[PDB]
């Protein structure tokens, strides 16, 4: 109180592809991270258990997507992954 000043506004930045490569690295799958290994995996997860408990909120629209997924059938007994084409 009793006084009058003001200090609050910055901005964000988010760059940085490189042409560098991926090594032995964990795509995480809820946030699409990058980690050295499990052991830090099993920690990072942890984290979204407990930002998922607050955030967690009263929403209103509640829906996921779809993922087609195709596959083969081959006569022979045989099943393989064999990616169809990449449609682009
Ligand atoms: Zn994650």
């Amino acid at each position: 109180g009793s006084s009058g000043s003001s200090g609050l506004k910055r901005d964000f930045i988010i760059l940085g592809n490189g042409p560098r490569l991926q090594n032995s690295t964990y795509q995480c799958k809820h946030c699409d991270s990058k980690l050295q290994s499990t052991a830090e995996l099993t920690s990072h997860l942890n984290i979204h258990n407990e930002e998922f408990q607050k955030r967690a909120k009263r929403q209103e629209r509640r829906k996921q997507l779809l993922s087609k997924q195709k596959y083969a059938d081959g006569a022979f007994a045989d099943f393989k992954q064999e990616s169809g084409p990449s449609s682009g």
